[PDB]
């Protein structure tokens, strides 16, 4: 007869979305526990058994057990194995209603079938087989699980129906339809609950029909063997998605060896288990407070002779006395806010005057509490803040005077332990007041500026002048001046938002006032315009002629040409004065400077050509004439690179002049060796930041300052006299930048222990630098509720730094990758606090926003969706030239054969010979056939793939379309990008990073060649020069790469740090 398999596809509805397997001890492999297997029936094999099994196909995703024969057949199309913990045949029974020493673990052979045998009601066991030997089965992995608790539903069903079968006895008196109708009318609690519809439950006893069936011939009667169902349920089957196997009776034996995918596979590294971090007694009070509280009629006179006369000719006054309490210029103030229940409102005195015809007035800036700023529940009870936002109130409305200072303190490693004495000696007075019962003292240090997303340092000389003249209200009257249209004089120019617009200016036109990886496709750059005159239509209207980009004649021309490139012509719009976003420079070529940065950052252009709109023909510029091409023409800091990698962020810092990277703190050999091969004059430790600080700590004998664990203090004491006598002691380090891998869960504050921002925090604090930066991924600033960053902003400003944050995007800097990065700036007090670059390139990102808090965002950049200086960077652009190569390539140093062609070709080359790391990762026989029938469009994916059935040179026959999800349902979309190709005018995406062949691959695909991405290939998309060097195997050398900032970005915030580094 023929054993009906029903497919894949009708069970799926049933199964969790797919996922694979992963282990990390060593497995033997069965074939060897075992000696051959001559012709024996299948009765008289051994009888053993597994714990922690798992079930797999040759792909290694998790699989059912209903795609194995049930009985004995010849030929199966299906390749099965598992792993398991082989112990001893005891009996055990698995319960319907409701020990591991380890004897080996094992790595199965080719399953070809299973059992189910009968015992009690609720009391079942299940077997199964290979070539050697029978196996019996216990507990699943937790993993494995939800692919097991199907299989018992479908036992409890079968039971249930046998129980309603005998129960009503006269066993042939059921029918398929009368079981559907009392299956259908259950109660949604019972176990054997399938649907409250007919359909339903006729489809789950059909897709589900031979666990059923083989269960009605186990059961011990001979009543239920000729059933009515039981006939109509083999006579069904046929009319849903089957294969048909051949039942014949054979006698075992091996063939084949082992064909287990996990044959000669390495077991993975471990996750080596988190150690409590070496952190100081501060950052741990700070944290762990924190966790151990939350988560686990009246007379005024004036006091003096006046001062001086406000500019309306009115006295000035400083001290004033609201009935017995006194006001002075430099103090605070509370207001009774309208509702009678928040906490009153705090303002800075800053003059003081008596109006017009007569009154008691004063002028006051706002301090806010740290309570409802970005800080929020980390912030202390008694620090208030400085805004921007004044107010003007009568000297009747006070609630009364509050206790308020100004708190400067001295900067310093040499001061950080009078600090720390003074700050418990007032911790202790303010928990005496408390108890007590007595008013609050409050004190302010910093100044918050939600606008700029920070807190900087306090401006003494500008606040509590008693001079009628406020800082602020200038900073407002001129912010509403900006924002008026100024025709400058009766003609000739004008100005809008403060940039002045003359006669014969070039200027910036957003491409629309004028007329997947696929997302900056159809996205345009600025249009470059001449202006010619003013036009009456007082509102005016501007006259400007146009210039064409190598972009609008066609793709290839873009390709060839330089990105700064302008063709004339002889085209006039007239446009609304509020289409003009800025304004450039346009040279001859000879002019053009004679110094290239890959990040271009200057505004200019050259042009040489015409273009003929109504042709289409680029020729020499008519010499008839020209259009007046006018624009006729130590600091660096010792630094400190901790969790260091390969050296993304130093090699751009260095580049831009302030770092000279001379010590670095990376624990692993590949990326340490990497390291040093790049920046040869640098003392790179091998060791964990936990007992390099433990050994900074000791040689400096602030150990009592530590707190760490005896293991970190026994690796601390194992260090070499050399090792001790090379450490940076504090005082010798003046930046620190740092990639830490922060995380998010919750704690137990016991699992935030053990966390890597804490040791860097201790870092900072135990050294004290001038400048401190911090670079993460964006979801920072959302791990735990916020409460990572707002803690790290909390710790920053215990110690007295001036902080900002914000997020970048990498492409709008001259990448090809979509890399979203958190940064986190910190200065002393007496520094200036970097800028934010500018983006310069064209990319469809939406303008990334932090969360203040009360309703409030903050953006760093712009977005350059709309229009930007240059042009997007595409994959042409970046692996353009390189030469050809194949699967698993390991030959590391090659030689180039074409030369460049675009700009962007021409800045990664340089004047290198050797092409080194043009590698890639081997994929398997049954990937690749799968990889070369994907066709060479954008957007091509695992959608494309015929339904067919590969042979391989094993004899193993094999399914070509990869993962089965559909479960026809929702819980998915498609899973677009999966075993995808890239677009040669799109972008890289950011899920090659550390590509992987086997399971669920992912968008790594050549755009022409059948391939995965090189090493070099993924190189250039983050911006590293073809000089660089890499380090270890190929999976060591991709997760150097992927782990890395990009040099380009890195390059433009060093260079912001160059200018502030000036302005001091
Ligand atoms: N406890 C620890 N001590 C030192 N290094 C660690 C560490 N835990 C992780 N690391 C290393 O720190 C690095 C964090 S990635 C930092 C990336 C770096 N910005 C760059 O520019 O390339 C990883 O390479 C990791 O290997
Ligand atoms: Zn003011």
């Amino acid at each position: 007869m023929f054993y009906i398999k029903i497919n894949e596809d009708e069970i799926a509805n049933d199964y969790p979305l797919p996922s694979y397997y992963k282990t990390s001890e060593e497995e033997t492999d069965e074939l060897i526990l075992y000696d051959a297997s001559y012709e024996v029936q299948s009765e008289h094999l051994p009888h053993r058994m597994l714990h922690n099994w798992a079930l797999y196909n040759s792909d290694l995703r998790f699989i059912s057990l209903e795609l194995l024969p049930m009985k004995q057949c010849d030929d199966i199309d299906v390749n099965i194995f598992g792993s398991g913990v082989v112990t001893d045949d005891n009996g055990s029974w698995i319960s319907l209603n409701d020990h591991d020493p380890d004897g080996m673990c094992i790595f199965l052979s080719q399953i070809k079938e299973w059992m189910i045998e009968f015992g009690s009601d609720d009391i079942i066991s299940i077997s199964i087989r290979t070539d050697v030997a029978w196996y019996r089965l216990g507990k699943p992995s937790k993993l494995y699980a939800p692919w097991w608790k199907p299989v018992l539903k479908t036992a409890r069903v079968g039971i249930s129906i046998l129980t309603f079968l005998r129960v009503e006895s006269r066993v042939a008196r059921l029918s398929f339809a009368d079981v559907t109708k009392r299956l259908s009318g259950l109660q949604a609690n019972d176990k054997a609950y399938i649907s409250s519809d007919p359909l339903a439950v006729e489809r789950y006893l059909v897709v589900h029909g031979q666990i059923i069936l083989q269960l009605f011939a186990v059961y011990p009667d001979d009543n239920v063997k000729r059933c009515p169902f039981v006939v109509g349920l083999a006579s069904k089957l046929e009319d849903r998605h089957h294969t048909k196997w051949i039942i014949k009776k054979k006698k075992i034996s091996l063939k084949e060896l082992n064909l287990n995918p996990r044959a000669g596979m390495a077991p993975v590294a471990s996750k080596r288990k988190a150690m409590q971090a070496t952190t100081t007694r501060l950052v741990n009070r700070i944290w762990g407070e924190f966790y151990s509280n939350y988560s686990p009629k009246r007379e005024i006179k004036w006091d003096g002779e006046s001062l001086g006369k406000t500019s309306a000719g009115e006295p000035l006054y400083q001290q004033a006395l609201v009935g017995g309490e006194m006001v002075a210029v430099g103090g605070a103030v509370t207001l009774e806010v309208d509702d009678p229940d928040e906490m009153p409102a705090i303002y800075f005195v800053e003059y003081m005057f008596e109006s017009t015809d007569h009154c008691k007035m004063l002028h006051g800036r706002f301090l806010q509490r740290g309570s409802m700023t970005v800080l929020g529940n980390a912030a202390n009870e008694r620090e208030l803040f400085l805004t921007n936002e004044c107010m003007t109130t009568q000297l009747k409305d006070i609630k009364g005077v509050a206790s308020f200072e100004i708190r400067s303190r001295p900067w310093g490693h040499q001061y950080r332990k009078k600090n720390i004495t003074a700050d418990k000696l007032d911790w202790a007075r303010a928990l005496e007041r408390k108890v007590k019962d007595l008013p609050t003292e409050y004190y302010c240090k910093s100044l918050y500026s939600p606008e700029r997303g920070g807190f900087f340092s306090l401006p003494l000389s500008d606040i509590g002048r008693s001079s009628g003249f406020c800082t602020s209200c200038k900073i407002r009257e001129d912010e509403e001046k900006r924002s008026t249209i100024k025709l400058n004089v009766s003609k000739t120019g004008f100005f809008i938002n403060g940039i002045e617009y003359s006669v014969e200016d070039f200027v910036y036109v957003n491409p629309d006032s004028i007329g997947k990886s696929g997302r900056n496709i159809g996205l345009r750059a600025y249009v470059v315009c001449q202006l010619l005159e003013i036009v009456p239509k007082g509102s005016f209207d501007v006259k400007v002629r146009r210039f064409y980009r190598p972009e609008d004649v066609s793709a290839e021309k873009a390709y060839a040409s330089d990105i700064q490139e302008l063709y004339f012509s002889q085209d006039t719009v007239v446009l609304p004065p509020g289409a003009l976003e800025g304004k450039c420079e346009v040279r001859k070529k000879s002019d053009m400077p004679l110094s290239r940065e890959y990040p271009i950052s200057d505004h200019i252009f050259f042009c040489d050509l015409f273009f003929d709109t109504s042709k289409g023909s680029l020729k020499q510029l008519p010499a008839n004439m020209k259009p007046k091409f006018s624009t006729i023409k130590e600091i660096r800091l010792a630094t400190l690179d901790i969790f260091a990698g390969c050296g993304g962020l130093s090699h751009g810092l260095k580049k831009a002049g302030v770092s000279d990277a001379k010590w670095a703190i990376e624990y692993e050999e590949p990326a340490g060796q990497a390291f040093k091969q790049n920046h040869p004059e640098s003392t790179v430790f091998v060791d964990n930041c936990n007992v390099i600080l433990r050994a900074i700590m000791e040689k400096g004998g602030d150990q009592d300052d530590c707190v760490s664990t005896t293991e970190a203090n026994e690796l601390a004491a194992k260090l070499t006299e050399e090792q001790k006598s090379t450490l940076p002691l504090p005082g010798q380090v003046d930046f620190i930048n740092g990639g830490p891998p922060c995380q998010g869960f919750s704690g137990m504050w016991s699992k935030v222990q053990c966390e890597m921002i804490l040791a860097f925090l201790s870092f900072a604090d135990y050294f004290r630098p001038r400048y401190f930066l911090l670079e993460n991924v964006r979801t920072f600033v959302s791990f735990n509720k916020g409460q990572t960053f707002q803690l790290t902003l909390a710790s920053l400003l215990e110690m007295g730094y001036q902080v900002r944050f914000g997020i970048l995007e990498a492409g709008a800097y001259g990448v090809s990758q979509s890399r979203k990065r958190a940064f986190i700036w910190a200065a002393a007090p007496e520094e200036v606090l970097p800028e934010w670059p500018e983006p310069m390139h064209v990319f469809g990102v939406p303008k990334l926003k932090i969360s203040l808090s009360q309703g409030l965002h903050y953006a760093a950049v712009r977005s350059t969706a709309l229009g930007a200086p240059f042009r997007p960077i595409t994959v042409r652009d970046t692996i353009g030239d390189l030469p050809s190569v194949e699967n698993g390539d390991s030959r590391t140093n090659k030689e180039y054969k074409e030369v460049a062609v675009s700009w962007f070709q021409k800045e990664i080359r340089g004047n290198t010979i050797a092409l080194t790391d043009h590698i890639c990762k081997a994929m398997n026989e049954l990937n690749l056939i799968r990889c070369k029938l994907i066709p060479t469009r954008p957007g091509a994916d695992w959608h494309d793939l015929p339904k067919r059935k590969v042979t391989l040179s094993d004899g193993r026959v094999e399914e070509m379309i990869p993962f089965c999800l559909p479960n026809t349902a929702e819980r998915h979309n498609g899973w677009k990008g999966l075993y995808g190709r890239l677009d040669w005018q799109g972008n890289f995406p950011t899920s090659v990073t550390d590509p992987q062949p086997m399971g669920k691959v992912g968008m790594c695909f050549h755009p022409e060649q059948h391939r995965i991405l090189t090493v070099r290939e993924c190189a250039r998309s983050q911006g590293f020069p073809d000089s660089y060097e890499f380090a270890g195997n190929i999976n060591h050398k991709h997760r150097q790469i992927g782990n890395a900032v990009p040099p380009p970005l890195a390059f433009a915030l060093g260079r912001k740090l160059k200018e502030a580094l000036h302005l001091k």
